[PDB]
C-alpha cells in the first residue's frame, strides 16, 4: 500500500529516501527517546526509529520519532510532510498546503468499511493489558505523566451519528486503564464532548488510532470546517476511499492499517489530572496542576511489530510547527479568500514560534477597495479571530505582493520596516485566546481571552497607487545584464549546490 | 603601523586573513562595484578591493567595499570589525562592544600633532580638481547622486574649539566642488552647525576624511555622548594617541595616513538636493526630492594609490547594521546602567533590520525592585527613547537571563511567546522618531514623532520569585548525563566542524 495510505509504507519511504535511522540497540523510553528525538529536531537531521525500546512486550512497541520534522537540506526540506502526501519531496510548502485545501471543493469519498486489517493482528482485553506496563516515554524531565499519546487520532461521533471527527490532541496515561488528556474549547473533540454532555445518558464511545494512514494525521493536525468528517476530506485529497475496520467493542471504525488502537470511552463526567507537558511554544511549567479529560481504555488491537509515532515537541522545529502552524494558516489563507479578502498566500513563520501568520495580499485588488489601513486590519482581524482557524494564531502580518510568506526573513523584514508599532496595528481583546501560549496562561492578563493583533505592515501606496520603493538588494537595485555580469564572473573574479 | 590605528595596514589585515578579493581587471563604479559588494554582503562573501576603477587619475582612486561586514564562519563572523580593533577575528559581540565602551570611565587621550603623514603625499587645489570626474560610485540604481561618501568620517568643531566631533553622515556628489548631504537632528554634525549658525558669522570650517583609523571609524559611527571628542575617546579605547596633521587651508585635524582628505566647509546658508538613497532599512523611494545641507570643497590631499572604503547599503547584512546598530546596543546598554537599570547586555537583531534593541535584565536584581511591568516598562522606555543613543531604534524588547540577545533566534522565541501583544507593551508617541524608517518616513503618522514601544519579554514571576519554567529543549529538559550520552553515542547510532 502507499506510503501516505499506510503507516508502515510511509516508514519504509524513509529508510528509501535515506531519512531514517535505525537503532537496533536498547533505548529507554525514560527520556532517552524523546531526548534523541529532541536532538533530531533541532538539527533538522533523520528521523529516528527505535526498533528495541526498554519495556516492549509481545509487541507492543517501536518509537518513530519525528516523523512530520524538518530536513537539513533546503532542497527537501518539507519531504517528510510530502511523505504524507504522495507529493515528490521537493515539494514547496505552497504545493503542500494546496494540496491539504483541494478537497474543500471537493465532493467528499466516504471511507469503505473492510472486513479485517493489520490493526487486528494482535489484541488485549480488559484483564490483558496495563498501560503503566506499556513503555511508554516519558518525553521531557518535568512532564506530569507518560505521553503515549503525542501523533495518534482520537476518533469521535456526534451523538446523531452525522459527524465523524479525526483530531491530535495530546494524553498522557493516569492508571492501568486510563488516560487524561487535553479537550478544550474550540477544538472539535470539546465541541462533540459537549453534545454528549449535553445529551446526558453515556460516555462519548472514543477510539485513539497510532500510525494511520499519513494523509490521515496530516488532517487530523488540520482545522477544515465544523462538522466536516475527516475521513471523507482526506478521500477527496487523496482521491481514494480509506478503509476502515470496525472497533470491537464499539461501532466506531479505524483505518485499517492502524499500528494501535486504544477503544473505550472518554467521560462526560470524570476529570484526573493532566500535564505539565513541554508545550510547541518551547516552555513547560514544572508542577502545573490542570485537571483534563479521562478517556477509559477497553482494548487495544495492534500491529505484528507495532510502531507508535511520537512528537518530542518543544523548541524548534517539530510537529507542532510544520503542522499546527502551517495547516492552520492554509486554513486561514481559505477563510479569508471565502470572505472575499484579497489574500493570496499564509504561512506561520518558525520564527515566531508559530504565533504569527503572515498574509500576503493581492494589492492590485486591494487598490480597487479603496479602503484603509485601519478599516482592512479591522476587517481582516475580525473574519480571522473570531474563527475556530485563527484560535492558535496571536498576531496577523498583512504584507504586499514582493514578499514571499513562506520565507520568515522576508515576513521579519517587512514586519520590522513597514509596520509602525501603535498606529499600524489593531488591538483585540474580545476574542478567544490560545491559553498555551505563555503570555496567555501564564500571563499578566486573562488566559482565554484577547492578546490578538493585526499588524499591517502594507505601505501607504499599496491602498492607492501601487508600491513606490526598490528594495536595496542585489536583485532590485542593479539592472538585469549586470546583475547576469557579476554573477557569470563570480568565481572568476575570486569568491565562492541546490541539493548540497 | 598597526591594522587597527592605519587603514592601509587593514587591508593587509583583511588579505593576510584570507578576508580579501583583489579585482584587478576594470570595474566600474557605475554600479558595477557596488552589485559586486552589495553580493557580498548579501552572501557574507570577502570583502571586494577594486584596484582597477573605470576612471581612477592620478591616484583617485580604488575601492574597498564592505569593510565592515559579516564573514561566513561562525568562529570569526565578527572578522572584519574585530581587525577594526586590534581584538583576535575570533571575537564576540559582546567582546567587541565592551572595547567599545571601555573608553566610557577613561580619561581621554588626546591626540597628537605631526608635521606630515601620507595623506599629505598629493595634493589638488581649487583649479586642478573636479568631483564630477573622480570615480564615485553610483551605489543603487535610483540614488539621485554618485555617493562618494558612505565609509568616511566628517570632521567639525564647536565654534568655541573645545568639542570635536567625528561622525559618518552620508553625502553625494553635487558639483564640480560641492557635495549635499544628511545633516539631522538630533546628530552630532546637526547639533554643531547649529552652532555655527547661532553665531551667524561663518561657514562651518569641514574636513571629510577617508580611509581613517579604522579604530576611529568605528567610534565615528559610535553615540558617544554629546559634547565628547571622539579622537581622545579612541586615545583612551586603543591606549595610544592618535597621530594627527593639520588640513591645509583650514585649522582642522586629520588622522595622518587618511587615504583621502576633502577640505572646506559646511554651509550655514546654503543647500541643494540630496537623495534618494538605497538606505540602511532596505529600501530606496525612487525620486524622493529632498534638500540638505551643502558642503564647498577647496581641496583635496590623497595617499599615493588611494582607497576609498565603500558601504554598498540596504538589506542584510552591512555596516549600517553590524555597525549603526550594535555601537547604539552598546551606548543603550551603557545609558541603561547609569540610570541604575538591571541591563547586562544589549543588542540590535539583525533580524529586526536594527530597528529593535534587545535588553538582556538582570533578574535577581529587577526582583529586589518589587516593581511591575508597566513601571519597569515606562522607565527604560523614558531612559532611552528620550536620548540620542535610542534615535534610531523603535523597539526595545526586554528579555530575563536565560536569553542570549546576541541570538536573533533566541530573542525572536522570548518576543514571540512571552509579551502579550498591548497589555504588554507600553507605546510612546511624543518622542523623536526615526524617518528613514519606511514606516516613518513615508508611513502614515508623522515622519519625525513617535512610533516607539518598549515590549515587555519578561514574565511575570521574574518580577517577584522567579522564573517558574524550563524550556522544551534539548538543554533543559533531559538532565545532564542523559544530554552527554546521546552526544557520545551521536554518530555511533547513525547521526550527523566549529571553523569550517
Ligand atoms: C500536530 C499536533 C497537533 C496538536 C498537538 C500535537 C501535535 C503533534 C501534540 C504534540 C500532541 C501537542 C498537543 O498540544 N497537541 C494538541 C492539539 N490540539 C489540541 O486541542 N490539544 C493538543 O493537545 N494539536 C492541534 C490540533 O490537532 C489541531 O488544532 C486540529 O485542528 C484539531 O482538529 P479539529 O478539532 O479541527 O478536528
Ligand atoms: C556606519 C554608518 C553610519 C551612518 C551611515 C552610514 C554608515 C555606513 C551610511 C552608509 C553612510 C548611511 C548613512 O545613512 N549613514 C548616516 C548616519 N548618520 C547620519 O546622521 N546620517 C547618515 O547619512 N550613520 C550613523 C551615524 O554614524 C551614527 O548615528 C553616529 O552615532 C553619528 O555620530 P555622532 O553624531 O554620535 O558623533
Ligand atoms: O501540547 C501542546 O503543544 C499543545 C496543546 C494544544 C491545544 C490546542 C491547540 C494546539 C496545541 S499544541
Ligand atoms: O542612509 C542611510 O542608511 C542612513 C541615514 C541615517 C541618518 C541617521 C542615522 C542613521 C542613518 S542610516
Ligand atoms: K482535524
Ligand atoms: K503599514
Ligand atoms: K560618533
Ligand atoms: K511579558
Ligand atoms: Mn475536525
Ligand atoms: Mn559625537
Amino acid at each position: 500500500q502507499p506510503a501516505h495510505l499506510c503507516f508502515r509504507s510511509f516508514v519504509e519511504a524513509l529508510k528509501v529516501d535515506n531519512d531514517l535511522v535505525e537503532i537496533n540497540t536498547p533505548i529507554d523510553p525514560n527520556l532517552e527517546a524523546a531526548a534523541i528525538t529532541r536532538r533530531v529536531c533541532e538539527t533538522n537531521d533523520k528521523a529516528p526509529l527505535f526498533n528495541n525500546l526498554i519495556g516492549m512486550k509481545n509487541g507492543l512497541f517501536r518509537i518513530l520519532g519525528a516523523p512530520g520534522s524538518l530536513r537539513k537540506s533546503s532542497a527537501d526540506r518539507y519531504g517528510r510532510l510530502a511523505r504524507h502526501l504522495a507529493l515528490p519531496p521537493t515539494a514547496s510548502m505552497r504545493e503542500i498546503l494546496d494540496k491539504m485545501l483541494s478537497a474543500s471543493d471537493m465532493p467528499p469519498i466516504p471511507p469503505t468499511i473492510v472486513p479485517t486489517g493489520p490493526c487486528k493482528e494482535n489484541s488485549l482485553d480488559d484483564s490483558e493489558f496495563d498501560l503503566t506496563e506499556l513503555p511508554v516515554p516519558l518525553i521531557h524531565k518535568s512532564d506530569g505523566g507518560k505521553y503515549i499519546q503525542t501523533y495518534g487520532m482520537h476518533i469521535v461521533q456526534s451523538p446523531d451519528g452525522t459527524w465523524t471527527n479525526w483530531s491530535i490532541a495530546r494524553a498522557m496515561v493516569h492508571d492501568k486503564n486510563h488516560l487524561t488528556g487535553l479537550v478544550i474549547p474550540p477544538q472539535h473533540i470539546w465541541q462533540i464532548h459537549q453534545m454528549w454532555k449535553k445529551e446526558g445518558r453515556s460516555d462519548v464511545p472514543w477510539a485513539l488510532a497510532f500510525g494511520v494512514p499519513p494523509a490521515a494525521i496530516m488532517a487530523s493536525s488540520m482545522p477544515i470546517p465544523d462538522g466536516v468528517t475527516e475521513a471523507g476530506y482526506v478521500g477527496a485529497m487523496t482521491g481514494s476511499s480509506l478503509e476502515l475496520v470496525k472497533c470491537d467493542t464499539n461501532d466506531l471504525y479505524v483505518p485499517a492499517t492502524s499500528e494501535i488502537v486504544l477503544e473505550g470511552t472518554l467521560s462526560i463526567s470524570e476529570t484526573g489530572p493532566e500535564g505539565p507537558f513541554g508545550e510547541m511554544h518551547g516552555y513547560i511549567f514544572p508542577g502545573d496542576t490542570h485537571l483534563g479529560a479521562k478517556y477509559k481504555v477497553n482494548r487495544i488491537t495492534y500491529r505484528n511489530n507495532a510502531i507508535m509515532p511520537m512528537s518530542s515537541c518543544g523548541r524548534l522545529t517539530d510537529e507542532t510547527h510544520t503542522m499546527i502552524g502551517s495547516l492552520a494558516a492554509a486554513e486561514i489563507r481559505k477563510l479569508c479568500q471565502q470572505n472575499d479578502l484579497p489574500i493570496t498566500d499564509a504561512f506561520a513563520p518558525f520564527e515566531s514560534q508559530v504565533t504569527w501568520v503572515a498574509l500576503r495580499v493581492d494589492t492590485e485588488k486591494l487598490r480597487a477597495m479603496k479602503t484603509t489601513s485601519e478599516g482592512f486590519r479591522k476587517r481582516v482581524g475580525d473574519v480571522v479571530f473570531n474563527h475556530k482557524a485563527g484560535y492558535t494564531i496571536h498576531r496577523l502580518v498583512l504584507v504586499g505582493d514582493d514578499i514571499d510568506v513562506y520565507e520568515g526573513k522576508d515576513v521579519l523584514w517587512a514586519f520590522s520596516t513597514r509596520c509602525r508599532p501603535g498606529m499600524d496595528e489593531t488591538l483585540f481583546e474580545d476574542v478567544r485566546g490560545f491559553p498555551l501560549i505563555p503570555y496567555m496562561g501564564h500571563g499578566n492578563g486573562p488566559a482565554h481571552r484577547g492578546g490578538k493583533v493585526v499588524s499591517d505592515a502594507l505601505m501607504p501606496t499599496e491602498y492607492t497607487t501601487g508600491r513606490n520603493w526598490e528594495a536595496a538588494d542585489f536583485n532590485q537595485s542593479y539592472p538585469e545584464d549586470l546583475k547576469q555580469k557579476v554573477l557569470d564572473n563570480w568565481t572568476k573574479m575570486g569568491f565562492s549546490h541546490h541539493h548540497h
